[PDB]
């Protein structure tokens, strides 16, 4: 028993030369169609993926009727109607997610058989069939019903050459003076509030079309004795646009000579980060198949190091 | 022992005391004015941020002000006593984006300066003594903070409101069995939904502390009289958050011969708007805390399990 991530249905007839626009390898989905209505057939397609692409197939005159897609907008139900001959495809009638209607039909035959088509996930990869003249036989390519979209094994291949841009800001400043014969102590301590930031890119609208997370650790910065390294941290679970906030803190005892005065100040380091990265999005679907394609962008974030401080004594 | 905040104040025995602190309700100082004398700092007017502003001392046109922006925080204080020590003589600080503020004495020798230990650098405000001048100032800190968090969450009136479930259609498919014997089918639907949560702050406590809110979300449940709201799970919060997720179901679908089932899958989605009560909790470094009693609204978007109707005709 065999299951699958995509399902197609194609109706009409054995005519014409094989077309397929699918967006499959790189998660590109269906963003605009345009159909031309002859008499007695649909004579043309044109489709536009998210990423860009954009092809033609049978003949487009100017009966063309258009639907461009919403960003987070997907197929609630699709109808195909072969011509009534099953010699061509008839007519395309969808519903979307927000109620919006998109119905082009043979203009002179009336119609006959509407084959209702299970549109899984309703996220559609685009068309598949056969063309010439006309549309002889067509379908729309879908992702069955989802379980997971899921940007995993990320890599940031540069980040081993490339250096960490380090800017130091003050925090605190004290002073302790010890204008007596005995050694003096006391506990010195600051804190700040700071805002982490991650953001990986994504391109062909993935991030309205697919609930994504990220299981990756981000870019951290380690002070080692030379100066600034990039690590990665621990793996866990990001939305692909987060931030977090925290409160760094820093305390010590602090020891005054006699006759002498320490002044205390306390920093930490801020790194803006851009770096390039590779992914893959896997999507799952609820039947356990599932869908892999290569992602490629900018990581852009925010991060701090620990707080210190230098104390002087004068 | 230890304490949540830390005040020195500099300068002279006389005038009336005075203390102007948004401890209670972790209100901070927004901004300052300062008028100056000869021998002394003859006023402040201070502003928190709750839209409380008082005046001490006299104000004249010699004043000069500082108004914080959000997020910045006070870096380092000094204060002079006027040197006869009767009187505050000067205040100056530099804050966490190095903006300056110096008011002194316009003569005289300012002697000492007294450097101030700021702590966390969020300031409460000022508490000293005052009379026709400020003869003693000083200004109220919270000491270096560990953590603040929003707790005790409670939504008072939430057993008196009833959800508002809107149904949202997803996906439909018509299983036609034209056969002599009854047919079996897999229907499964997705969708992705973006459940948000909301709590309203005020007096610039989101931008001032990061805050964190451990509490449950408020959720909508079901029994037989329809909806109700209920409160879920406990975890740690932003204040403002959102959570994307993708909702499934799968079922069977049996036919009968000669018939055709028509199955809808839906979803429901309520729209939260309910008050809340709690505590923020400010934790020091040193151990010690302080504590502030909050209301506001919830606001929230939550939905419920995908369900499918199967109609028979
Ligand atoms: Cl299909
Ligand atoms: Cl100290
Ligand atoms: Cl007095
Ligand atoms: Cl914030």
């Amino acid at each position: 028993h065999m299951v699958y991530p995509t399902t197609l249905h194609i109706i009409g007839g054995q005519g014409g030369n094989a077309f397929s626009f699918n967006g499959q390898e790189n998660a590109a989905t269906l963003q605009k169609l345009s159909v031309s209505v002859g008499g007695w057939q649909v004579r043309g397609v044109q489709v536009w993926l998210t990423d860009g692409r954009r092809e033609t197939f049978g003949a487009m005159d100017s009966s063309a009727k258009e639907f461009e897609f919403e960003s987070g907008e997907f197929i609630k139900s699709l109808s195909l109607w072969g011509n009534g001959a099953g010699t061509r495809l008839g007519a395309i009638k969808f519903i979307t997610s927000r109620s919006r209607e998109f119905f082009a039909k043979m203009t002179d035959w009336g119609l006959k058989t509407e084959y209702k088509i299970d549109v899984g996930s309703g996220i559609c990869l685009g068309v598949q069939g056969r063309g010439g003249s006309d549309i002889d036989s067509m379908g729309f390519i879908f992702i069955n019903a989802i379980k997971s979209s899921v940007i995993q094994d990320m890599k940031y291949p540069t980040m081993h050459q490339i250096l960490p841009n380090v800017q130091m800001e003050e925090i605190k400043e004290m002073e302790y003076k010890n204008d007596t014969s005995i050694v003096q102590s006391y506990t010195f301590e600051s804190s700040k509030k700071i805002i982490k930031k991650s953001s990986w890119s994504t391109t062909n609208k993935i991030e309205s079309t697919f609930s994504l997370s990220v299981k990756a650790g981000i870019p951290e910065v380690m002070e080692v004795e030379t100066g600034f390294s990039f690590t990665v941290g621990s793996e866990s679970t990001h939305a692909v646009e987060e931030s977090e906030e925290k409160t760094e803190t820093l305390t010590f005892p602090v020891t005054v000579p006699t006759h002498k005065t320490v002044t205390v100040v306390a920093n930490i380091g801020r790194a803006d980060i851009d770096l390039p990265y590779t992914a893959l999005l896997r999507i799952t679907c609820v039947n356990g198949a599932s869908l892999d394609a290569p992602l490629s962008g900018i990581y852009k974030g925010l991060t701090y190091t620990k707080m210190t401080a230098v104390a002087t004594e004068s």
